[PDB]
This record gives C-alpha cells, structure tokens and sequence, in this order.
C-alpha cells in the first residue's frame, strides 16, 4: 500500500497470535513493543528515545505479521509509549519512504 | 527520491540560515531540532518518546527547506538527541510510505 503521514501509520501486527496496533516508524532503528510474553531466551539492551534511555528485553527470531506481511526478526519488549515497527523489520517488508 | 530503510533515512535540512543533518521519523507527530535561535514567539511544551519527556519550545510558522524541498510549519526546539522531521512537515513535501 501507500500510506500517507496525515495520520499517524497505525497499522495492526500479530504476534503470539494476538493482534496489537504498531506504529511504522522510520525513525526506529529497532522493533519495540509493550510488556507481552514471548517465547525462548532473551538478551539485555539499552535502547535511546528522545527523553533518554531505558532497558528492554530483546528477543530474536520472533514471528511476526505486520500488516499483513510476514517477518521473522529481533523484537524488544519494554516500557514504550507505543508499539513501534523499527527498520529492522520495515526492510523485511520491503518498506520505502517516498516523496 | 525513494528512500530505503536499510540505513537511518537522514538527510540535509535547512533551517534558520543552517545546515543540518535530519532524521525523517515517520513515528514523530512533530519536528524537533537541537538547541537553536529562531525567529519569532515561542511557547513551552514538553514532548515525549522512548525514555520520558523533555521541555522544547514551539515555534510557529517555520520554513524550512528538506532535501531541497520547501516547507513550513511548527518547529520544536530543545534537546533532543537527534534532529527529527515529523509528520507535520513530511506531509507537506507529499511523503509516503510504500510496501
Ligand atoms: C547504532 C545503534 C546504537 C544504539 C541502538 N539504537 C537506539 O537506541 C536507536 C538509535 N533508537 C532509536 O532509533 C529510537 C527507537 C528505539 C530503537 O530503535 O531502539 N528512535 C526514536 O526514539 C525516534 C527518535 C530518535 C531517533 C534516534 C535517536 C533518538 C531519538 N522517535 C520515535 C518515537 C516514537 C514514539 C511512539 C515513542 N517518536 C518520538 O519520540 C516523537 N514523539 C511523538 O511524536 C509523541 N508526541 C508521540 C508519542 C509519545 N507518547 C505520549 N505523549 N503519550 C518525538 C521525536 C517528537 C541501541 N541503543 O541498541
Ligand atoms: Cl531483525
Ligand atoms: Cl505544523
Ligand atoms: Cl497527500
Ligand atoms: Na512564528
């Protein structure tokens, strides 16, 4: 799809078989989502926003749909104002920002 | 252009007379550049993200010129750790994302 930035670029995930609402952000390196359990191992991050930074559980190789398209990639959990779709998985489906 | 996510999407901006290097953050509602002057009243406000909230102040009626492409609108200044274009102005050079 194309989506224009009138709105913010709210578009539902699914991950855990749950469906959540996330944030496209071009502006996010990484995937950052709110407090959810998830399978397997997780590694410690540090991770910066504009009013600082804050730990994160990361973990890797998590199955998630965005929008209707599959990606397999590193999800952080932790205290965001918002589920964030970061870079990490916006190339994973084949995202651009055009203008 | 069209821009790929496999790299942040920064580009030149200028604003206030400068050159700057910017952030195009489809996930931010508003503009926020690093401590500068700029002309005209000013209000507080505190924006927030990843990490809490700062104290910038809000400049109204702003033009700045992003990757050669004239805008104008809000501009927010304080000190955030990276120059951002929000949607405020990426919706005026007639941004998109595409997938
Ligand atoms: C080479 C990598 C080294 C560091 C490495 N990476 C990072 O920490 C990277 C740089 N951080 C980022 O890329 C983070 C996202 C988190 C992440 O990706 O991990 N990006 C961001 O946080 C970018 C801006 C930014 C970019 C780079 C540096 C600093 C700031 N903003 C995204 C963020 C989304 C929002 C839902 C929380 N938006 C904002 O912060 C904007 N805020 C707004 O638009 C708000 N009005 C809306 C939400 C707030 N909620 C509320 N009021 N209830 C603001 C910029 C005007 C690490 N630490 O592992
Ligand atoms: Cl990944
Ligand atoms: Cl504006
Ligand atoms: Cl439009
Ligand atoms: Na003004």
């Amino acid at each position: 799809p194309q989506i224009t930035l009138w709105k913010r670029p709210l578009v539902t995930i699914k991950i855990g078989g749950q469906l959540k609402e996330a944030l496209l952000d071009t502006g996010a390196d990484d995937t950052v989502i709110e407090e959810m359990s998830l399978p397997g191992r997780w590694k410690p991050k540090m991770i910066g926003g504009i009013g600082g930074f804050i730990k994160v559980r990361q973990y890797d190789q998590i199955i998630i749909e965005i929008a209707g398209h599959k990606a397999i990639g590193t999800v952080l959990v932790g205290p965001t104002p918002a589920n964030i779709i970061g870079r990490n998985l916006l190339t994973q489906i084949g995202a651009t920002l055009n203008f």
